[PDB]
């Protein structure tokens, strides 16, 4: 019927497969174990062969560039008044390394084994709510080889689509886990899935009950501008807009709506899970957002299927035929194990006492008894054994050599420019960039001190009924300028979740890019290309204040801030904050 | 990139180079493929007068 559905949309995942889901093993047989099903009568001693592993490791070392520690934002409408407690932004890791060393074997391998991952806090977890930022992380998800395969049109980055709705990941007698931290269920959902055994189960795990999760169908949301028309019957009710300057004002034909997004009703019917039946009702999620990010790989393709191999094909043709060189004499060291000469010796078959191993010379009776017209031998000479010197393999496994190493390639020079960054590690940034839907776009933990003025101090815009005359500042007192202080104040309007459309603030988060964009940025480079170009001059010494104060230590940064340059200024302040500094007497 | 004879395009890459460059060495596998997978009877054979 028409339940179906995603089943066929996920069916073409098997569609998709053919070979790739027994050929997408293949990647790592070549780096794990044995030489699988080609050979036919295959030979002894199975499965260490190695030598792979390098290219596809040491090359990560390309990848360790990344740190790249980002702060402090320029830009108008975002006021840095705030901007001691902004940190937040920046990194939501900051109290703990373990998130940046969580890339591990995940991010970085692409053809061992499957892909990284990555996981933003689920929100409002119970932990530390007090201030800003509070993030910690979790492992990306473990390879699964092909048989997890995220396909709608295999382009898109992070969604801004409803599609792999399908997430799966395998477990093990207690890896139902966490699951249970509300209903329990029945700890079992029990779908029933089949899986490349290859039909005769030779092998030990006979485990079933495999079990997944989702979220909804399509999930299709459009904000649709709403006109229609009236009297004639209108099935089907609304359509939804493209391009609006025909549809502007129809104040004389049109009615006055004021609808803005009614539909509270339901519109696609997948349910949730199966062919043959379904179950569960009144799951929802928070609130709904996708500030979670799996990565995705990129190149450009042919036909079809979703396939994109490593970049290393080149292990199999050199690499087999080392084994066949040790293979031709391991088969045959058997048939050439140091053998008798002949016929001039009569020792034949003789007594047994003789095998305690002959340390004195005359041995066994030789004779040159035999039966014959005349004497003259027929070659009992010259065979013995030869070798052939093995000779083609030496350039072809030159080629062999100097081909497998091809692999290694990535930019070969000498030092200095044209960089030898990763076409994988250029696709990192964009994982900088995984998300969408962060902007400033949902804010609800973090924001400020308060929300919507405190959503009481708005008060003092009604005081305006107050008589008399309003005045400005008098009786200063010793007090004075000293912070939290509200009498004369003009604010309107509020803020709270964010707002529709309204700039003021913006995300501080990420310009990553090329190298341009410096607060102290290559001073930290050092002399690795040259040095200071910067020469000086007698007023001109006071303007290098930007090339070299960095930070931290402890609270020893003061540095002339705070006496010098108070009653009068002489060479000025990168950006003064400074809320209030001087007093005149 | 463009030109050619007719209006066809076949566009002008670097790497169109494939040839006989190669397949020679792919041509060497019928010398080995089949004197070494097989088992031609390879030994220092003597002394069968009969049978």
């Amino acid at each position: 019927e028409s339940i179906l559905s995603r089943f066929d949309a996920d069916w073409t995942a098997s569609d998709e497969a053919r070979r790739e889901a027994k050929n997408d093993l293949f990647f790592s047989r070549v780096s794990q174990w044995d030489d699988w099903l080609s050979q036919y009568t295959t030979l002894q001693y199975r499965g260490q062969f190695d030598v792979v592993r390098p290219v596809v490791r040491k090359l990560v070392s390309e990848m360790r560039q990344n740190p790249i520690d980002v702060l402090y934002r320029p830009k108008d409408g975002a006021r840095p008044d705030a901007a001691d407690v902004l940190m937040g932004m920046y990194r939501t890791d900051m109290r703990h390394n373990t998130a940046k060393i969580a890339v591990n074997i995940a991010v970085r391998e692409q053809i061992e084994a499957g892909v990284g991952a990555w996981r933003l806090v689920t929100d409002y977890e119970d932990q530390s709510p007090t201030s800003n930022n509070q993030v910690i992380r979790r492992e990306p998800i473990h390879s699964a080889c092909s048989h997890v395969i995220w396909d709608s049109n295999s382009k898109l980055m992070d969604k801004s689509d409803a599609r792999h709705c399908t997430v799966i990941h395998s477990m093990s007698q207690n890896g139902w886990e966490d699951f249970a931290e509300k209903y329990d269920l029945d700890a079992d959902d029990i779908p029933s899935f089949q899986n490349p055994n290859d039909w005769v189960f030779p092998w030990l795990t006979q485990d079933t009950i495999q079990i997944a999760e989702f979220y909804e169908v399509v999930e299709k949301k459009e904000t649709a501008f709403i006109y229609q028309d009236p009297v004639t019957g209108e099935p089907v009710s609304y359509f939804k807009r493209d391009i609006k300057d025909v549809i502007d004002d129809l104040a004389d034909s049109g009615f006055i709506k004021i609808a803005e997004r009614q539909i509270k009703r339901r519109r696609v019917y997948k349910s949730i899970i199966t062919c043959t039946a379904v179950l569960k009702d009144k799951q929802l999620i928070a609130g709904e957002h996708i500030p979670i990010v799996p990565v995705f790989g990129e190149w450009g393709f042919v036909e079809d299927k979703e396939v994109y191999e490593g970049v290393v094909r080149l292990t199999k043709d050199g690499q087999r035929l080392r084994n066949m060189i040790m293979s031709f004499n391991a088969d045959i060291v058997a048939r050439t194990p140091k053998k008798k000469p002949f016929f001039w010796p009569e020792q034949i078959a003789g007594f047994e006492h003789m095998y305690d191993g002959n340390d004195d010379y005359p041995y066994y009776l030789l004779n040159r008894t035999d039966e014959n017209s005349g004497d003259l031998p027929t070659q009992p000479l010259a065979y013995y054994e030869n070798p052939e010197v093995p000779q083609a393999n030496a350039y072809m496994l030159e080629a062999a050599t100097s081909a497998v190493k091809e692999v290694a390639t990535l930019g070969v020079d000498t030092e200095a420019v044209n960089g030898g960054q990763v076409a994988f590690d250029t696709v990192n940034q964009l994982n900088m960039r995984a998300d969408l839907e962060t902007y400033v776009f949902q804010d609800n933990l973090a924001t400020a001190m308060r929300r919507d003025g405190e959503i009481y101090q708005s008060i003092v815009n009604d005081i305006y009924d107050v008589p008399r005359n309003v005045t400005i500042t008098l009786e200063d007192g010793s007090e004075k300028d000293v912070q939290l202080m509200a009498e004369v104040v003009d604010l309107a309007t509020g803020e709270k979740q964010v707002l529709n459309d309204i700039r003021g603030r913006y995300e501080c988060y990420t310009d990553v890019g090329p190298s341009f964009q410096s607060m102290k940025q290559q001073n930290r480079a050092e002399i690795l290309e040259l040095l200071g170009k910067t020469p000086q001059g007698t007023p001109e010494y006071q303007l290098l204040l930007l090339q070299y104060f960095t930070l931290l230590d402890g609270k020893g940064v003061e540095m002339m801030r705070d006496y010098a340059n108070k009653q009068l200024i002489q060479m000025g302040v990168k950006k003064p904050e400074t809320p209030e500094e001087q007093q005149w007497l």
